[PDB]
């Protein structure tokens, strides 16, 4: 009935902003979970960049790539919303800086460079996810063309649950060894775009790492986080939202609130 | 809870001047440590010169260089802020005097000459740091071009903790033998640029050695010190700051104060 309360509250929250909320949350210490529409599909938006950065680190760990190797792109027509890569166009960036920029600022140039040169594009990004046991994740299109968030369209979607499980495996589990996993955590922790989302749902002294996404269409936005509460086992939180109409704006407040409800449901 | 008090105080200090403070402090006699954002990246500015001078002494100890060998530079266009090297342009300087000038007066000419001729430039400076167990330190650019302190930019950064540990290894530990380490200490002790920073945070009869840095952009400044309190085991203090806006000035007062808080936290 703690589950059922949380569910009634997400249902009301989704009715209040006239859309659709998907949640999955894990207490990694007890194994307690809460889910709401946790098996429905939602657009990834930029959020897949968190997994792209893990993919790079996997390669670095296998010695397939070096984290300090220069990635040059002096001639590239940089995609919209490349605030980091724009600054370094002249000198290039380390693969590590570039992958972290893809995560921390949602840099589309970092994203697309890495997928075209190192990861085998959308298909390869999908293969990476299948290789960690994730069967729902599909990336179909490149950084800027995946944000259409069309209702019923399965392209570039996952489920809240798949997102949660995957983050758990990558951030807390055994895909990355001790050294490289720590780097991944530092990267998540240093995310700059999620202050109004899961971060806003927790005490200021809890440590958080997240990646956000915002399609800019159908009010579609999301956020996923590893949370370290004071003196407690990590939590995994995964919140995906969409909305009725093409022109609707996303609601940060709904994401923060659905996170609050989720964190309470596994308390 | 003494840790947590110190942390609340640094957080308020950082909010008051609208920036970001990173701290790491070690009591070498108990092993007690305090840190605040001790794993986040901050620009080195000139501060790496302290490690550059250690690198030189390492080479001297290995018999790769002689501390009294004449370094001539009669034709060089000396970089801005070379007060010592400007004075000796005609005659040259000993490698020892030159390295100490790079430390004590933050002489950019001494800095760049030494990196280009003896240390293998920024990458060699970084290799030196890796070789003492420092995995966070990166030097990417040369003396005058590393002071841009752009938010988000990982070039020429370390963490307060990495800086503290490294200083401990170099100033108090086993990298340099007893004779050469004493030289290094004398050098640190004779620093002339840090009267308003960590030095200002401690009784005037405590003996201090430090290296400062001031990027002159984004209010970015730092200081790191070995402190000998009378009749107590050494302390290591490491304070890094940045600020929100490009035109903000650095705050010596914030550095001195964050040092006071740090030294109390490990008391
Ligand atoms: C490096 O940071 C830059 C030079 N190093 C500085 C430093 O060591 O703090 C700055 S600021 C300079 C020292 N100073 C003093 N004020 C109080 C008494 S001495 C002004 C300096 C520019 C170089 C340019 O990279
Ligand atoms: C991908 O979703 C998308 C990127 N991703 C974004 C995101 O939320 O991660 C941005 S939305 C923008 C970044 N914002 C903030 N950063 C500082 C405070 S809030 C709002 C952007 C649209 C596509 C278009 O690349
Ligand atoms: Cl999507
Ligand atoms: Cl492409």
């Amino acid at each position: 009935n703690k589950s059922d309360a949380a569910a009634k509250q997400i249902k009301k929250l989704e009715e209040d902003f006239d859309g659709r909320i998907g949640v999955f949350a894990i207490d990694t210490g007890s194994g307690n979970t809460f889910g709401y529409r946790s098996d429905e599909r939602f657009p990834l938006c930029s959020s897949f960049k968190g997994f792209l950065a893990a993919a790079v680190l996997e390669r670095v760990q296998q010695k397939k790539l070096d984290i300090n190797q220069k990635v040059k792109y002096e001639s590239r027509d940089l995609e919209y919303h490349s605030p980091i890569t724009t600054k370094y166009k002249g000198s290039g960036m380390t693969l590590g800086d570039m992958a972290s920029a893809a995560l921390q600022y949602s840099d589309n140039g970092a994203t697309n460079i890495i997928m075209e040169r190192f990861l085998g594009g959308p298909e390869g990004m999908t293969k990476f996810m299948r290789s960690i046991g994730d069967n729902e994740f599909r990336l179909d299109r490149w950084a800027l063309e995946l944000n259409t968030a069309i209702p019923g369209d399965k392209r570039d979607t996952s489920t809240p649950k798949a997102v949660a499980n995957s983050l758990n495996k990558l951030a807390l589990g055994n895909v990355l060894n001790a050294k490289v996993k720590a780097i991944y955590q530092n990267w998540l922790k240093g995310n700059t775009t999620g202050d109004a989302r899961i971060r806003a749902s927790v005490p200021a002294d809890w440590v958080v790492g997240d990646k956000t996404g915002s399609c800019g269409a159908y009010g579609t936005a999301n956020d996923y986080a590893v949370i370290w509460p004071k003196n407690r086992a990590p939590l995994i939180v995964s919140i995906y939202t969409t909305r009725k109409s093409k022109d609707d704006k996303h609601s940060d407040k709904t994401i923060a609130e659905a996170s609050r409800i989720a964190i309470q449901a596994i308390d």
